[PDB]
């Protein structure tokens, strides 16, 4: 069933719709899945570890404030991951790990709180993976930034503090 949301084959088009929570019942055939441009401040651990076939995943323009550890997991073939122009200090630990089929992320306009240790984990991944970090207009590793504005993956390291959290 398609959830608010249009649907058309294996897309669900959750976007601009005034959502302030991700739809329920999204279908496990799902490959595009946009939910931006929406009020989302938190997300169901788990909720997208049916959607084994995803292969975009657009999270951008909400008000995410945390992503829930192992959210991604499952998601071995998403290619395309929006988390651009949202609230998030930071990504759990190995939150990417298993995204084997990734080429793109956007990572923008988000307060990465770089004081703080649980930034060692981005920070480490974009400067491990240059190549897959875009603007809005083409590659871009240093748009993601420090609040406060020096690029995630640039951090020392020396500055951060488990303390500062």
């Amino acid at each position: 069933a398609c959830p608010q949301c249009s649907c058309s084959g294996t897309t669900v088009d959750c976007s601009g719709k005034s959502l302030a929570s991700v739809p329920t019942g999204i279908p496990t055939t799902t490959q595009v899945l946009y939910l931006y441009d929406n009020q989302i401040t938190k997300l169901e651990p788990g909720v997208f570890d049916r959607l084994t076939q995803l292969t975009r995943l657009d999270l951008d323009n909400n008000q995410l404030t945390v992503l829930p550890a192992g959210v991604f997991d499952k998601l071995t073939q998403l290619t395309q991951l929006s988390l651009n122009d949202n609230q998030l200090k930071s990504i759990p630990r190995g939150a990417f790990d298993n995204l084997k089929s990734l080429t793109h992320i956007w990572l923008l306009n988000n307060p990465w709180d770089c004081a703080c240790s649980d930034i060692l984990y981005l920070s480490r991944w974009i400067s491990q993976h240059p190549g897959l970090v875009f603007g809005y207009l083409n590659l871009d590793p240093d748009s993601a930034r420090c609040s406060g504005n020096t690029p995630v993956r640039a951090v020392t390291e020396a500055s951060t503090s488990p303390s500062k959290c």
